[PDB]
């Protein structure tokens, strides 16, 4: 029964023209070792009732792009930077024929039925100065509920750029409507090329690739597994009986869980696990850029490499708290070398080495490498855009292999976005210590 219609599309620019002196923004050595993939979210907002919610929105955008000038522009491949020529950003209005309040119940059982409200426009990634660095598609329900989805690059942004952003629209969308003496404006820069500029990296970046691994006929599907709080504390108490770790997070065991089902699953004997960890709250350096690390803006971030390496042992004497405590020993030895760095190149250089070890596990027949992105703790449920907090906020089918950790609306529960093949993820459903979470 559900149709969706797209209204209008077109370019949306910023406010004000780029100033000349920022029409070349030129981008990091952390962003050539970025995934140039392009990455989405999709928040959903109860109806505004407000009759010209779609002028402003479009109105609050173009006033954030002005601050976020580099997403209107277009990457340039050849000098690795960003023309910001204001060609702007890809901006789809579409209208759905239900409710919003019968479509979030299926979407959360149906992953795929989301499909249709992302935006795919979109061009090749890392070349193509035609391809928009930044796609939205607003899907208007019946009677007026709202589905933003954001499809940003991750060459020029990472998750903290993204949440800045989508902070910002949602600020200036709240002052416009409810007056503006609920602001919160403060500066983005977007200049940490100064201090690492990009380069020749032959000489730094491992690369690779081999055949058992590259079986390429894979058909990635999306399911959600709500990890409640209940099941969390049961989790929680089933590691510390073994008190080899403690305190253990509620990321900590969720991911523990998920990895010794993705281990089961994996039919390889070792495997890695990394996730992100973003630099910008956990170092100490202030050379001009790193002055105001929340204001700072593109990739600023390490891959974290877990590795568990299945030597004698049986995958059946794997146990929650030797994964809980693998990941606490590698996230503990990268602070305390991000501790002891100098200078942002350094930073740049773990960032490599840990780059390094992950290519180098990929080249492995006998290591299964899994990307998991942690939203958690990020404060996703609570960005207003001057009517209400979000009805639920998650990550759409991906065409790739990945997991996304993120909050619930409200408690401490997890919510778990697993991409993965088709037919590793018809067992993985029912592996018996998730399969009680799956939505299904």
């Amino acid at each position: 029964i559900m149709e969706v219609q797209v209204v209008s599309k077109k370019m949306v620019k910023p406010s004000v023209p780029t100033p000349d002196h920022h029409k070349t923004c030129k981008l990091t050595a952390f962003d050539q070792i970025a995934p140039p993939d392009q990455v989405p979210i999709i928040y959903f907002y109860n109806s505004s009732n407000i009759h010209n919610i779609r002028e402003q929105l479009v109105k609050s955008l173009s006033e954030t792009l002005t601050k976020f000038y580099p997403l209107a522009g277009r990457f340039v491949q050849d000098g690795f930077y960003v023309d910001c020529n204001d060609e702007g950003v890809l901006y789809v209005e579409a209208e759905v024929n239900i409710p919003l309040n019968e479509f979030i119940g299926q979407a959360k059982k149906n992953i795929q039925l989301i499909n249709d409200l992302v935006p795919k426009k979109n061009f090749k990634d890392i070349h193509s100065y035609e391809n928009p660095i930044v796609g939205l598609q607003m899907s208007y329900f019946k009677c007026g509920g709202l589905a933003i989805c954001m499809y940003l690059s991750h060459v020029v942004a990472d998750g903290y750029t993204a949440a800045a952003f989508t902070k910002e629209w949602s600020n200036t969308t709240n002052g416009i409507i409810n007056g503006d003496q609920l602001v919160s404006s403060s500066p983005i820069n977007f200049e940490l090329a100064t201090l690492v500029p990009a380069r020749d990296l032959s000489t730094v970046i491992k690369p690779a690739v081999m055949p058992p691994s590259k079986i390429k006929e894979t058909k990635v599907v999306t399911r959600r597994f709500l990890f409640d709080e209940n099941a969390i504390s049961a989790f929680k108490d089933h590691v510390i009986k073994s008190e080899s770790v403690n305190r253990p997070t509620r990321v900590e065991v969720v991911t523990s869980v998920l990895w010794k089902a993705l281990i089961n699953q994996s039919k390889l004997p070792s495997s890695t696990l990394y996730f992100h960890l973003n630099f910008r709250g956990k170092t100490g350096i202030n050379t001009p850029p790193l002055d105001n690390h929340f204001s700072l803006c593109g990739n600023f971030y390490t891959q974290v490499p877990t590795r568990f390496r299945g030597g004698n042992q049986t995958k059946q004497d794997l146990e929650l708290h030797e994964l809980v405590k693998l990941l606490r020993g590698k996230l503990r030895n990268t602070l305390k070398n991000c501790s002891e760095i100098n200078t942002a190149d350094g930073l740049f250089l773990e960032a490599a080495s840990n780059f390094n070890i992950i290519q180098e596990d990929l080249e492995d027949e006998q290591v299964d490498v899994r990307i998991f992105t942690t939203l958690c703790r990020m404060p996703l449920y609570e960005t207003e855009f001057g009517w209400g907090k979000p009805e639920w906020v998650t990550i759409p089918e991906m065409h790739l292999e990945i997991v996304f950790l993120l909050d619930t609306k409200c408690g401490t529960g997890i919510e778990a976005l697993v991409s993965m093949d088709e037919a590793d993820m018809l067992q993985f459903e029912l592996d018996p210590t998730i399969s009680a979470f799956a939505s299904l």
